[PDB]
């Protein structure tokens, strides 16, 4: 059992525009373990629609290549989930966010957490925040990772941060 506390009172129209992976946890280490891992994904832009559903621009390393994927995130009657169909993985969580600096989520399977959670630290601008890390950390207290990954301002303006 993994449990999941997001933000009350996330405004998700507030969270539009570039964003960097600063850092990334996940559950499993193969989540992550590795350029080519599964859910080891950069995220270049939240954009949410209108009626407050959210497109997320990312970079994946594939085919040999740093690839662009688009993921539609649907949202649900809690404001900080929403449902989506990408990655092997059916939500979006937002824990927590100041809208100005940084932005913390995760994803998963809600059919098996363990092997799927992923969070990541976000930030507006390609520099380390020690600050958006705390919260990261702190957020990150309650729940089972066993990888995280901590990025330098030249891995943040890279493709695929390298
Ligand atoms: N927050
Ligand atoms: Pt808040």
């Amino acid at each position: 059992l993994i449990v999941t506390q997001t933000m009350k009172g996330l405004d998700i129209q507030k969270v539009a525009g570039t964003w960097y992976s600063l850092a990334m946890a996940a559950s499993d280490i193969s989540l992550l373990d590795a350029q080519s891992a599964p859910l080891r994904v950069y995220v270049e832009e939240l954009k949410p629609t209108p009626e407050g559903d959210l497109e997320i621009l990312l970079q994946k390393w594939e085919n040999g290549e740093c690839a662009q994927k688009k993921i539609i995130a649907e949202k649900t009657k809690i404001p900080a989930v929403f449902k989506i169909d990408a990655l092997n993985e059916n939500k979006v969580l937002v824990l927590d966010t100041d809208y100005k600096k940084y932005l913390l989520f995760c994803m998963e399977n809600s059919a098996e957490p363990e092997q799927s959670l992923v969070c990541q630290c976000l930030v507006r601008t390609p520099e380390v925040d020690d600050e958006a890390l705390e919260k990261f950390d702190k957020a990150l207290k309650a729940l089972p990772m066993h990888i995280r990954l901590s990025f330098n301002p030249t891995q943040l303006e890279e493709q695929c941060h390298i």
